[PDB]
C-alpha cells in the first residue's frame, strides 16, 4: 500500500512537471 | 504553482518513502 | 532544458519505485 | 540500499525543483 501511494504521487508530480514543461519548454 | 504542486507531490512521496524505511530500514 | 532535467529525473525515480515494486511483488 | 536510493532520487528531484523555483523567483 504505501509504495503504491508512493509512486501515485509520484506519478502526480510528473504529470506537473509534464504540463510545467508545454508552457515553459 | 504548477511548479508548487509538484514540489508538494515529491514531497508526499519523499515521506512515504521514509514511511517504508520506518517498516524496512 | 532545466525543465526537461528535472521531468526526467522524475521519470527515474519512477523507474526505481516501479522495480522495486516488481521486486516486492 | 534500494529503499534508499529511490529516496535519494526523490530528494535529488527536489533539489532541482528548488533551484527552478530560486531561478523563477
Amino acid at each position: 500500500s504505501k509504495l503504491e501511494e508512493l509512486r501515485r504521487k509520484l506519478q502526480e508530480a510528473e504529470h506537473k512537471a509534464r504540463e510545467l514543461q508545454e508552457k515553459w519548454g
